[PDB]
RNA sequence: AAAAGAGUGAACGAGAGGCUCUUCCAACUUAGGUUGAAAGAGCACAGGCUGAGACAUUCGUAAGGCCGAAAGACCGGACGCACCCUGGGAUUUCCCCAGUCCCCGGAACUGCAUAGCGGAUGCCAGUUGAUUAUCAGAUAAGCCAGGGGGAACAAUCACCUCUCUGUAUCAGAGAGAGUUUUAC
DNA sequence: CCTCGACTTCTAGTCTCGTTCACTCTTTT
DNA sequence: TTTTTTACTAGAAGTCGAGG
């Protein structure tokens, strides 16, 4: 039945088991000492020998679901997971962090420089200036004062610099193959080359990162790292019939390598879930409202005075124009203020206890009056009153559900 | 090889908005208040680093062409600069990285020449201690700030059986050796 | 009969356009 | 000539009881 990953009193991962019986007369016996809840491990506390028979583990690439399963040689399955990454969050947090880096460096220095040079009377005479900078053919206009050197020109990256997005999605199809390797012991990795000419979108990061990861995981396991194919995933998907599942599938790409595989049977059991949370969260706005809204009977009539960009709402200028100075003299403004995250929080991923003591890993924080959290709630969806939870241990990036 | 695809990373420049304040006008209610128009001034995660580096004007920036009466222009690429290299930093942290930036070296490489750098002149800081000096302090038109890990940190008993309560379920509590051994 | 409050319950958050540059992977041919 | 709507965290408004 179940299967209870086992480690070395030297910490070594050694074969599991499935004897159930002996692992709990065994921590009865004090003999054990769980090292984790799930998958549950438990670590020998009596030196014994570590025979460890050989393990195959059969990636399955993916962006945002990395599929991995480890098989013993007939081909029996011994683990099974479905990473579901943050790979696609990423990507828009770097356009929002350039943005707001943008405005910072436009806000807080080059205006300010304009309006302390049109103060000192130290500007162009013209007042602007067209500048045709190396490397462009039209020109740029600089208001009152120069621009800050660009630099275009020559940036030159290191070779097969991968970008941050890139990056995130290769180590952390590695970091699950090294969590991986904590609890069984992996002998040879089975790795499932895509491939998407391009000719519910994304398939780009890993199309660039599946050849920079097969190197990578050549080194992990020297001598012991070999390349299927979907196809021949499809293959085997028909010719031993595995029911056709995403998750099923790294089953059928660890299996390849297995040469004569006689006991070849479908992985059934539904697969461990991983979820991957941030580690740093170093934005402190929660929201700065940026609104002036007016309110007649107490009622928005304005949310500025003037349209802004994008603004579909009236704004206090086409009001002047329908109301009266009667009217717009009664109009009364409500601009909330900032609110600022709290950046020493419990993030989300840490794992906690419930007054009544169900353990839990908090997936968001809803709530807060009078400084603190009202609400923590589970990855599996229960709200628990803050107040009364208890912190256990921080988020570790992968998190399995 | 190009050719495209398909993502994703830089630097610099402009706006619409916004915040505070002043002046003025109007409106509306109690000299006052509220609101708006118009003009003006300042301000732009929380922060960390550093004391100056911003701006303006002017001059200077290789030989080699080549064209000019010349002056000069144009090409070129230096004994010029560099986003390039070597080293060292700031941001920077439990432990790392990215990005950006900075400081001395500049060989190759790579880039630029209306750029960049340097000089000159102008204009924009802060001065107090602890002790002429030294060590703090003060001081921006300085730089970076909304990216990625990882470690460590349980009130971590899973699975099978029985009993009890709730629960349409399922869930909760208690006890248990269930075939050895991770390999007879 | 309120009201003071422990909690529920619920909504909401900036945006666009200039002058350039980059590196990495697939495929076409 | 248009690439794709996400979601945690903060805070205001609301309800249910206390209770006196």
């Amino acid at each position: 039945m179940a299967v209870v990953y086992v480690i070395s009193k030297s910490g070594k991962p050694l074969m599991p088991t499935t004897r159930c019986g002996h692992v709990r007369i065994l921590l009865k016996e004090g003999k054990a000492r769980v090292v984790e809840r799930k998958p549950f491990t438990i670590q020998l506390t009596y030196e014994s020998a570590e025979e460890t028979q050989p393990l195959v583990l059969g990636i399955d690439p993916g962006r945002t679901n990395i599929g991995m399963s480890v098989v013993t040689e007939s081909g029996e399955s011994v683990f099974n997971a479905q990473i579901e990454t943050r790979n696609k969050d990423v990507p828009k947090l770097m356009k929002d962090r350039k943005q707001y880096r943008m405005a910072h460096r436009r806000l807080k220095r080059r205006c300010k420089r304009r309006r302390r040079a049109k103060a000192a009377g130290t500007a162009f005479e013209e007042g602007e200036k067209q500048r045709l900078l190396p490397g462009c053919f039209k020109p740029i206009t600089c208001k009152s004062i120069r621009n800050k050197e660009a630099r275009f020109n020559n940036r030159k990256r290191p070779v097969g610099w991968l970008t941050p997005t890139a990056n995130h999605l290769l180590v952390t199809h590695l970091n699950v193959v090294k969590k991986v390797q904590k609890i069984l012991p992996v002998a040879k990795v089975v790795l499932e080359l895509n491939r998407f000419s391009f000719m519910y979108h994304a398939l780009s990061v890993l199309n660039q990162i599946i050849p920079y990861l097969a190197d990578q995981l050549a080194d992990m396991f020297p001598g012991n790292f070999c390349v299927t194919s979907g196809q021949d995933t499809y293959l085997f998907r028909e010719e031993h019939g595995i029911p056709k599942d995403h998750y099923l599938d790294a089953y059928c790409i660890a299996c390849s390598a297995l040469t004569d595989a006689k006991k070849v049977s479908s992985p059934k059991g539904r697969p461990y879930m991983v979820h991957q949370f941030r580690r740093h969260d170093r934005q402190a706005c929660h929201k700065a409202n940026l609104n002036r809204s007016y309110y007649m009977g107490g009622k928005l009539v304005a949310t500025n005075r003037h349209k802004a960009m994008d603004q579909k709402t009236d704004s206090l200028e086409e009001y002047r124009a329908a109301h009266s100075a009667a009217d717009v003299s009664k109009l009364t403004v409500k601009h909330p203020s900032a609110q600022y995250k709290d950046m020493s929080r419990i993030m989300p991923g840490s794992i906690l206890v419930s007054g009544e003591g169900k353990l839990f890993t908090l997936s968001r924080s809803e709530g807060r009056n009078k400084g603190q959290v009202n609400y923590f709630v589970s990855t599996e969806g229960i709200k628990y009153w803050a107040r009364k939870c208890q912190y256990l241990r921080n988020n570790g990036g992968l998190q399995i559900y």
